[PDB]
């Protein structure tokens, strides 16, 4: 069952913004959100798509393992951290689009389409260019649909090998301390309106797991830090993390 708490809207409006946070308590099988409608509205996944893309690349052998080096192609781009060699871990960490565009080209349209259907991922629609459809093509996914997909990944239930799923969860590692572990991926969609930022993932505790998926209006890049900051403030308010 689902509960809506409209008072949580203050986390976004206090920053002159609008968005949705969706939380899922795995032990209790209960969900919570500030806005049930927006929780089910589908947006471009943008760099959150690097989760399924990594899985497919690993399972087909396009990527050998998390140490394989993807050499910079020598084209200077405006994100300094993209102008260097990467492996799967650093490509995830710095959301290196051109590395994942090469993954998608080697995966190919037919295998990509099949695998997203097998994952039940969003609207499963890869219309557009095979190396950019998650940025400006036809694929869409909602916050609740992100949760459904992430829960399968957590439980090793996606239709790829256990190894592929373990490696991607390693690459999602974002934060860890004595109190919790966060595995997550950010996203920033700008090529189609409305411009939004994403943060999706989960929080591991000693005896429970809380899945989360959030998106928020993002008219400029100045607010990107709000994706993680707001989410962690909700988690702290609900006493999930200290
Ligand atoms: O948060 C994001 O989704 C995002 C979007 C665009 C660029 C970068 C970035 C900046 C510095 C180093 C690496 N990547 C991150």
């Amino acid at each position: 069952e689902w509960q809506e708490n409209k008072s949580w809207n203050a986390h976004f409006t206090e920053h002159k913004s609008q968005g949705v946070v969706v939380l899922w308590n795995e032990n209790k099988q209960q969900g919570f959100t500030n806005n049930l409608k927006r929780a089910n509205q589908a947006f471009l996944p943008a760099s959150t798509f690097k989760i399924p893309n990594s899985l497919i690349a690993l399972d087909l052998g396009v990527v050998k393992d998390e140490h394989q080096v993807f050499k910079w192609d020598g084209q200077t781009r405006d994100i300094a951290t993209w102008n260097r060699d990467h492996n799967l871990i650093t490509a995830m960490k710095y959301s290196v689009v051109p590395v994942y565009q090469e993954f998608a080209r080697q995966i190919g349209e037919a295998r990509m389409s099949k695998m997203l259907h097998a994952f039940d991922y969003g609207n499963e629609d890869i219309s557009g260019n095979v190396d950019s459809f998650w940025l400006d093509g036809g694929i869409r996914i909602s916050a609740t649909e992100q949760i459904s997909f992430l829960r399968k990944l957590y439980h090793n239930k996606l239709h790829v090998s256990e190894r592929s799923q373990r490696i991607v969860k390693q690459a999602m590692l974002t934060e860890a301390n004595g109190d919790y572990i966060i595995r997550a991926k950010t996203g920033y969609s700008t090529r189609i309106e409305p411009k939004i930022g994403w943060w999706v993932g989960w929080v591991e505790l000693d005896d429970n797991v809380w899945f989360f998926a959030m998106n928020m209006d993002m008219p400029t890049s100045d607010g990107l830090g709000l994706r993680q900051a707001i989410t962690k403030e909700v988690l702290k308010q609900e006493k999930i993390i200290p």
